């Protein structure tokens, strides 16, 4: 029955949300919120399920992507490493079921708007508009200067409307917007509007980056505002489609998903090429779910992953009897739908941060694994040649929010066992390459 829009935009982490700030969502997020102008999803926030701790097991684009397409991690989706012509065999496997296999195979409309690229140099999609360089359903490219964001939300809306006549306005649609603003330039400012960039001139670097961790003596510090009014105008242009979805009849019974693909540190813990880190600011993503009829607006702390996003979907859609058989993900739709009836609620989330070995490059290395709890975060890395203990990363995210305080496990071995125990039974059960390679049996 319901319609679906998945909104994602790149590299916003979930603090970059003003209602972060409000007493009735504060205490849930780790650190404090950044001081971002997004008032179409604030009021989102209210009447919505809000997820505090949704991760991105793997932080990179295309591995997310992947991840969130097919329910499965980076080692069974295809897409260990951003896909890329150097690394060909990091793709979206063909044989496949995705998210909109099962819904397009059940009678919906599939439209996908936005940077894809998971494939190296569709799905059931009826409608293509991928991402100055766009591609229609038939193949056509469109070259257009447009804000990207504003182009995407133009092409969505008028799907919307059935504007063009692209989808069949008697069946329910599943359209995805993965929301591209553009970075590659940075420096200048041009990619920005100035209704936008408005708010955040005459702003300090202080008044700017407020989490403890932020160095306010980088290069990367004076793009603060510019990241900032990016996400604000995402936030305006998601608030467009809010306000279409209000003048056509869609807003009762459409299931509104806003979420990221990864997050930003923006020099958090001093960080340049800030990207790929088992940070809070690069792990923890937006994710919020607008059900109006079947979903109470609430915050909840689930360990959210990627892959536990499109059986989530599938089951808030009524057709949780349709999830493929070697889907990893967890169904959350028991959990959200009803009042905590279930027992199996994941514990933690994995963190995978894998690397290229070349000469042109035929495998990954799974450099890094760990896992995020409720109250801790744990990371280990190793080796590329041969795969030994080389860092261990331990924070308290409780007491240590911004991550300050690297504890050495060896000081709280009663931790030490707990952690250590769920890394492995996260690993195993889903059968990563650390348990193929029996990588640090330690």
């Amino acid at each position: 029955r319901p319609n679906i829009i998945y909104i994602f935009p790149d590299q916003m982490r979930n603090s970059a949300m003003g209602f972060w700030n409000d007493p009735a969502f504060a205490s849930h997020l780790q650190g404090k919120a950044d001081p971002v102008e997004t008032p179409n999803l604030n009021r989102f926030a209210r009447e919505s399920v809000v997820f505090s701790s949704a991760m991105s097991n793997c932080p990179l684009s295309s591995p997310h992507r992947a991840s969130l397409l097919t329910g499965m991690y980076p080692h069974r989706s295809g897409v260990p490493l951003n896909v890329n012509s150097r690394r060909p065999f990091s793709t979206l496997r063909n044989d496949a079921t995705t998210v909109s296999d099962v819904f397009s195979r059940n009678g919906y409309d599939c439209a996908y708007i936005g940077k894809y690229h998971l494939d190296t140099p569709r799905h059931g999609f009826n409608f293509w508009y991928s991402y100055p360089h766009y591609w229609d359903t038939d193949g056509k490219r469109h070259d257009i200067n447009q804000w990207s964001p504003s182009h995407e939300t133009d092409m969505a809306i008028s799907y919307l409307k059935n504007e063009f006549g692209r989808r069949d306005v008697s069946k329910p649609f599943f359209l995805m917007i993965s929301m591209n603003p553009p970075h590659h330039p940075y420096n200048s400012f041009n990619d920005c509007m100035e209704e936008d960039y408005t708010h955040y001139k005459d702003r300090t670097l202080s008044e700017l980056l407020v989490r403890h961790n932020a160095d306010t003596t980088m290069e990367k510090s004076s793009s603060a505002a510019y990241y900032f009014a990016q996400i604000t105008g995402v936030d305006r242009e998601f608030g467009r489609l809010l306000e279409a979805l209000d003048e056509l009849g869609l807003s009762k019974n459409t299931m509104v998903v806003f979420s990221s693909d990864h997050g930003e540190t923006m020099c958090s813990h001093g960080l340049q090429d800030a990207k790929n880190s088992p940070y809070i600011e690069s792990m923890n993503v937006p994710f919020l779910i607008r059900y109006p009829q079947r979903l109470k607006p609430k915050v909840v702390d689930y360990l959210l992953s990627s892959p536990d996003i499109m059986p989530t979907l599938l089951g808030l859609s009524n057709l949780g009897q349709h999830i493929p058989h070697e889907v990893q993900g967890t169904d959350f739709s028991k959990a959200l739908f009803s009042n905590q009836p279930d027992k199996p609620l994941p514990d933690a989330a994995l963190y995978i941060r894998n690397m290229d070995g070349r000469q042109k490059v035929r495998t990954y290395v799974p450099v890094a694994r760990g896992i995020k709890t409720h109250r801790y975060t744990l990371s280990l890395t190793v080796d590329k040649e041969n795969k030994q203990l080389k860092e261990i990363l331990l924070f308290d995210d409780l007491d240590d929010p911004y991550q300050m305080n690297n504890i050495d496990w060896n000081t709280r071995p009663q931790l030490k066992r707990q952690l250590l125990i769920q890394l492995g039974q996260l690993l195993k059960k889903y059968d990563d390459p650390w348990y193929k390679d029996g990588i640090l049996k330690d």
